[PDB]
């Protein structure tokens, strides 16, 4: 237990901020730090076992070898606490870490390096060298359409893809989608891997926006970013991450281009005034015009009529507006292309001035209103099952829910609104077997139930 | 249009005016203070009022509400309504810089035009928008508002939070002589402040509740406009330019900080602020996380601070200090020093010492306009001294329980004085002193009553089972 370095608090602190990004402590270990001095380089780990980041620093100061574990916080904030221009002198003692810096002295329980959790190495199936703002551009992009602790944790995470010369990135939450792909100057094998929330932010947190490159390497399960001194690590999620070829309106024939900042902050005014639990707005596109309005159950109403450019048919379309924003607030460009086909159909946003980044929206109609889902959902079903979805059709029909069944599959295609703005995968199943247990259908009854249970 | 009622009604209806979004800016957010809460509809709703060439804006939560004038320099017609705050506030801030916004009412709704936005926001009657009950000011006077940015900053952070006692929750507002004074204590450390104002004052002493302390901060400007300020028995009231402030006071007996302050403290320390904070800060890291204590070793010249926690990590400072005196220890709540120390803003800091077991105030080496009282800890059990000893009324059957129980207290580090029907506590175990003792002790002198022995170890279980 010899270990030993001295380091100014400047060289010291932008590592320190950086590796304590992994880390409510999750298990006592994981809230320490990895400090091991091996050549003239402190390496500096930290982990949660999803993923890790290293830090290395260069010692020009006497230093010994060895290795150990301190708290990440308190070190990290004795440091920072320490005035500016501040030299850090570190040496193990025992099973206790001494910092010193001037007159302050510090001593630091630690937990033994052996004990510290490695990831199993691997081999790396691809291989690239992109500009840091390139990697920035495609998360910002997508971030946001990223799913929140949904069930389907694939979902929760984002999907990085390799085909040609192009890297992209793909993010969902069954309600919407993010896509954007750009050039990265090589030819690449196909690969398509989901990288976890954490890691993403993580990923993010890491890029300076420097132009010194970022360098990447994909395995199976695990994915690796270099950045200056910085290695992070993660593993990658598995499941089936849904094919944005087909999120994609298949040909929209009605086109619309507007100033972002004008048409957002139109939104914006008018979101104030939408109902807050679903967030409806209605558009009502018309020659070189567009007219935005909004109600609530108060009957307080909002419209906005702007100057677009527009030589369609003229069409009344609703939209969630708080993906719209989010759409907006994403793309800070002039202007924004909107692609429609019709109401009841996706719709596709992009920057008009580039085709990078795409995003889909889905429409909202306004007995029940069916409301188109962003991916069909399809569900393996039993033969008893089957017979209750069958015998339930019309009467599921009658409340907005709109189903195509094949030999052993059922394909949900439409539901109503307050169905839709929540997860499917869940409640479906839920419907399903609350159906099986019934003989007779009527909507009312099943539309009491669900009220009551989904919800 | 010819029913006679119907016309009544647009004659109740023509409120009207067309004001610059920058003319409404302040003013909304000003008085959006007092309000995301559903206590009542109606207060969730601002109060338009056009009369003369005015329009004001009201908002309030019943302890307290903000009014606004803004002179009226387009055309305009007479009226009043209410509408929701947040969503006309929203409206105008969403607007374009430099927009024009006119503002009319039709049957039940407000509409807000500008440019081509329209809005129909829903109303509800005027009349129905509570207004303050009337009173008289006792006092009135006027101070710049940078006197009452110094007065509350000085003291704004040691206001107790949710405590049982809403007195503590507030801040004293007290003139006496030709200064005003606030203090605040949560009765564990104690802030106060006085500034002279430039005239002679009736006596006066008022508690203002938290949120109007918060308000009243919120309506100045760092302009060159005073403040004119009324105050009643039950009210209090601040006029800034445009805007008016009034707040309900809060009722109680709160501290005297004359017997809060040491008595006489024989030493004193003095030491650069910044250089005391920033070791003060780093020792604080390694101090135990829910008692926070550290230990200072003062001595010819020279601090030594440390703090340990359960862990047996370990922190040590030693700063230079101008200090000449005997050798002493004494131990701290290092987050109440710290507020202290952030709260001075100075170059140099003064420690009036006397020993453990008495209080310890603190303030700017150059300035006494502010003073800050915070308990020593003491590191049988060691008893710690109150900031304020705790007086409470006791039952004869009470009282003798207590004197029963007096020894075996006293080995858990509970002391207290006794007088014909109540007992004052003076100093409780660190764990206890840390909480809420108007709450707690009243609690075991309870379970006290209702024993037949005292055992130390048994009353020692009982508290760490039941009060902590």
């Amino acid at each position: 237990h010899m270990m030993k370095f001295t380091v100014e608090r400047e060289h010291l602190l932008k590592p320190l901020q950086q590796v304590s990004g992994p880390l409510r402590p999750t298990l006592p270990i994981l809230g320490n730090l990895l400090l091991q001095v091996a050549d003239g380089t402190l390496s500096l780990t930290g982990t949660d076992l999803e993923m890790e980041m290293v830090a290395r620093v260069a010692l020009v100061q006497p230093h010994e070898p060895g290795a150990t574990t301190v708290p990440a916080r308190k070190f990290f904030d004795i440091c920072r606490g320490l005035p500016e221009g501040a030299e850090i002198a570190v040496q193990l003692e025992g099973e206790r870490m001494l910092v010193r810096s001037g007159r302050s002295r510090f001593s630091l329980s630690t937990l033994p390096a052996a004990d510290f959790p490695n990831l199993d190495d691997w081999q790396s199936e691809v291989e690239f060298t992109l500009p840091q703002a390139t990697m920035k551009r495609l998360i910002e992009a997508t971030q946001f359409s990223m799913a929140h602790q949904d069930v389907r944790y694939y979902l929760n995470g984002m999907l990085f893809e390799t085909e040609g010369e192009e890297l992209r990135t793909v993010a969902t939450d069954g309600h919407r989608l993010a896509v954007c792909s750009m050039p990265i100057g090589q030819s690449l094998p196909s690969h398509s891997v989901i990288v976890p929330r954490k890691g993403v932010i993580e990923l993010m947190r890491m890029l300076d926006g420097g132009d010194n490159p970022l360098r990447v390497q994909i395995g199976s399960n695990n994915i690796r970013a270099h950045v200056g001194d910085f290695i992070f690590t993660s593993k990658l999620v598995d499941g089936r991450f849904p094919d944005y070829r087909r999120v994609l309106p298949k040909n929209p024939d009605k086109h619309l281009e507007a100033g972002c900042d004008l048409l957002k902050q139109a939104f914006a005014r008018a979101a104030i005034l939408s109902n807050e639990k679903f967030r409806g707005v209605r558009l009502y596109v018309s020659e070189n015009q567009l007219k935005i309005t909004a109600n609530n159950p108060e009957q307080e109403e909002a419209e906005e009529i702007l100057d677009v450019t527009y030589s369609g048919a003229e069409m009344e379309i609703g939209f969630n507006v708080s993906y719209v924003l989010d759409v907006l607030n994403a793309l800070k460009c002039e202007n924004v292309r909107m692609m429609l086909t019709d109401s009841v159909s996706s719709v596709q946003i992009e920057d008009a001035a580039s085709q990078s980044a795409a995003y889909v929206v889905m429409p909202m109609r306004l007995p029940v209103c069916a409301q188109p889902l962003l991916i069909p959902l399809r569900l393996k079903v039993s033969a008893e099952e089957k017979s209750a979805l069958e015998k339930a059709q019309s009467a599921l029909a009658e409340l907005g829910i709109d189903f195509q069944s094949d030999a052993q599959h059922v394909t949900i295609r439409a539901v109503p609104l307050p169905l839709r703005q929540q997860n499917l995968q869940i409640l479906i199943p839920e419907l399903i077997g609350y159906l099986a247990k019934q003989s007779v259908f009527e909507p009312g009854n099943i539309a009491q139930w669900i009220a009551r249970n989904l919800m």
